[PDB]
């Protein structure tokens, strides 16, 4: 039984001022670097314990001892995502129901049906890069985000955001970013319920209205075309839970549309952006990935089966998720009084946070070269210790969109590597933007077409 490390406190503000930064996750990593595998973090009215070692994370991932917790961030996101899948408690009726109704439409088998629409958007990105003039460059997170948003829109909802027809942000995205920013900001307010912040609240309400106006158009467009489709929205609107026999109610459907539009593009856009960063910074790896893409993608557009053969591209993505998991922390609570790691007594309800990027740098698991980009670590994933690698969370509350994300990302990266040579023309220095999720900012590259037709 041991005292838990805790960083510097600031009187009645506790540890809160340590995260007065636009990069709180990266600040927590530096605290982990100093204090080690576990530390307590307190703010007015809350306490979390951050876990950074596989030794401790493996216990937290035991579902008989810990369940998924809504972190403070997720509680603020629930102000507009309600009891959709990401922001619902495991014990809430609508979690299990929506999980049962939606899980078949996101299986590996379902990806065979989504493939052609994923290819439609991927072809749009390739054609955009082919049409740039010689003096121009690619804004990487910008174009990738255009792709991921369009992909979830079209695959999930049969709705075209038409992101490649826009050089200005889509109104939906503007409002989403502003809502997520307000959530992130609220974390750093000692008393977020203070009247002082009433302006922030009314503007938040304006951002929620904009998002809800898009949900209205998505629903109305579906009603007007008819159900000539079997997508996520079809299952939301008409599916029934086998356990209970009930469908989702109207309010829960609306939260699921919001949930899936956001969750279904933002972390994927981060992954693709990081992957490209790591490839351009590691020429030898890029070379091996490009050779795989050239050998496998022998057709003018990729088939589903070809994407499954892009093994090395898959390993590249997993190594990007190892270094920079784009949903960077998940929360748990103790189901009962217990002791963690033989050392740390917890009460029922006590919160833990898995700091995934730091977990993924545990030298006892990965060896001393933890900071290097080496896809070959994922040559034999069976050998990786249980719960060492957790970019998609844990257990029954693990990412339901994992299959979708990896199919999309593998497909798109493969196509990029087949069609273009890339140049890091500015010698970009990694700058990671946090909007709850992680993504490189300011990353620009130039492409040289290999002039392969589509
Ligand atoms: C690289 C891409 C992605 C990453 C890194 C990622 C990561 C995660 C993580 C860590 C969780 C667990 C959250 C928690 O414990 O609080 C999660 C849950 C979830 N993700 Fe993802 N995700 C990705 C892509 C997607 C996609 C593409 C979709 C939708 C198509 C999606 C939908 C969800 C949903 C609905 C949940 C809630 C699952 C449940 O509680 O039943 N995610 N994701």
């Amino acid at each position: 039984i041991k005292e838990m490390p805790q960083p510097k406190t600031f009187g009645e503000l506790k540890n809160l001022p340590l995260l007065n930064t636009d990069k709180p996750v990266q600040a927590l990593m530096k605290i982990a670097d100093e204090l080690g595998e576990i530390f307590k973090f307190e703010a007015p009215g809350r306490v979390t314990r951050y876990l950074s070692s596989q030794r401790l994370v493996k216990e937290a991932c035991d579902e008989s001892r810990f369940d998924k917790n809504l972190s403070q961030a997720l509680k603020f996101v629930r102000d507009f995502a309600g009891d959709g899948l990401v922001t619902s408690w495991t014990h809430e009726k609508n979690w299990k129901k929506a999980r049962n109704i939606l899980l078949p439409s996101l299986s590996q088998q379902a990806m065979k049906g989504y493939h052609a629409m994923m290819v439609d958007i991927a072809v749009q990105l390739v054609q955009k890069w082919e049409r740039l003039n010689s003096d121009e460059h690619i804004e990487v997170p910008e174009d990738v985000t255009r792709l991921t948003l369009d992909t979830i829109g079209l695959c999930g909802f049969n709705y075209r955001f038409n992101s490649f027809y826009r050089d200005q942000p889509h109104p939906f995205i503007t409002s989403m970013v502003r809502a997520l920013d307000e959530a992130m900001n609220k974390l750093q307010r000692a008393n977020p319920d203070d009247p002082a912040y009433d302006e922030n609240k009314r503007q938040f309400q304006e951002d929620i209205k904009v998002m809800n106006d898009l949900v209205d158009k998505i629903i109305a467009d579906r009603k007007a075309s008819g159900e000539q489709s079997d997508d996520l929205l079809t299952h939301m609107l008409h599916g029934k839970d086998p356990e209970t026999g009930e469908p989702l109610d109207d309010e829960n459907i609306r939260y699921q549309i919001i949930t899936f539009l956001i969750a279904g593009h933002e972390t994927t856009s981060g992954l693709l952006t990081f992957a490209l960063y790591f490839l351009v910074k590691n020429p030898h790896v890029l070379q091996k990935a490009a050779e795989e893409a050239a050998r496998v993608l022998v057709d003018p557009v990729p088939s589903y089966k070809q994407v499954k053969q892009l093994k090395y591209v898959g390993m590249v993505l997993n190594e990007a998720l190892r270094l920079w998991p784009t949903f960077p922390a998940f929360s748990l609570y103790a189901k009962e009084d217990t002791v963690l790691g033989g050392e740390y007594p917890l009460e029922k309800g006590d919160e833990l946070m898995v700091l995934i990027p730091q977990l993924h740098r545990d030298k006892t698991i990965w060896g001393d070269d933890v900071e290097e980009f080496r896809p070959e670590r994922f040559e034999n994933p069976s050998a990786i210790p249980q719960h060492a690698f957790k970019p998609f969370g844990n257990g029954q509350r693990a990412c339901i969109g994992q299959q979708f994300a990896l199919h999309e990302a593998t497909l798109v990266l493969g196509m990029m590597l087949k069609h273009f040579d890339f140049e890091d023309h500015t010698n970009y220095e990694l700058d990671i933007e946090e909007t709850l999720t992680l993504k490189p900012e300011g990353f620009v590259i130039k492409a040289k077409s290999k002039k392969i037709p589509l």
